[PDB]
């Protein structure tokens, strides 16, 4: 299977941020207030986001990075994020650690490829 470390922490500490592949929920954690590594394993290969998903007052999430397969990639080096308040509106820029509004950042596929290498 495929292995996953998520890098995250929440403001507050009751933010809920899900591990999706290909759309399926493959974990659900509750952050504390701490950057943390999170774990898990899946067999499914699609898009990898990590989703915020239970907005209130108060809650927010700032996401660093991801680890896929011992490969790191950076929260802020992904174009699409659909959370971070920009421009006065949720998702309102790539490029962000943070989700202000339920929404996620995409990491890519799980397989990525480069003059036929496959990581
Ligand atoms: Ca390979």
């Amino acid at each position: 299977s495929n292995s996953i470390t998520v890098r995250a922490r929440g403001v507050n500490g009751q933010e809920s941020v899900s591990l999706q592949v290909g759309g399926t929920t493959v974990q659900t954690w509750t952050l504390t207030t701490a950057m943390q590594d999170y774990t898990a394993s899946t067999s499914l290969t699609g898009e990898i986001r990590v989703a915020f998903t239970n907005d209130a007052t108060g809650r927010d999430v700032q996401v660093d990075y991801i680890v896929v397969n011992g490969q790191t990639r950076q929260a802020e080096n992904q174009s699409v994020n659909t959370g971070v308040w920009a421009n006065n509106q949720c998702g309102g820029s790539g490029n962000s650690e943070w989700l202000h509004c339920n929404g996620y950042i995409s990491f890519g596929n799980v397989s990525l490829e480069h003059h036929h290498h496959h990581h």
